[PDB]
RNA sequence: AGCUUUGCGCAGUGGCAGUAUCGUAGCCAAUGAGGUUUAUCCGAGGCGCGAUUAUUGCUAAUACUUUUCCCAAUAC
């Protein structure tokens, strides 16, 4: 159904975004970096 | 051999709103949920409960003194 395949779909979502964030939680990969952007220049690295 | 339609995934680029998002070994539901209008007509979720910054994670802002050397005859 419409909502199993919805359900399915945030399941496999959530279950990749925790594993990810465990991955980072333990070395295994480097913490994530601010998505910056032409928008984002001055909000992220305004000082820079 | 291109063109193109539908649904589903993975992404990327945007825009919009935080009074909403999610859960449902709880209940009911196309053997019909809900019906205010269009009712011998329409046609799907609804109710109860639960979590919460009205989805959830991160990142950052909120500091200096241990050490270690010393005075002396060309003399009764």
């Amino acid at each position: 159904t419409k909502k199993e395949q919805k359900k399915l779909r945030r399941q496999t979502r959530r279950e990749a975004q925790k594993e990810l964030q465990e991955k980072v939680r333990l070395g295994l990969m480097p913490p994530p970096e601010p998505k910056v952007r032409i928008s984002n220049l001055m909000r992220v690295l305004g000082t820079e």
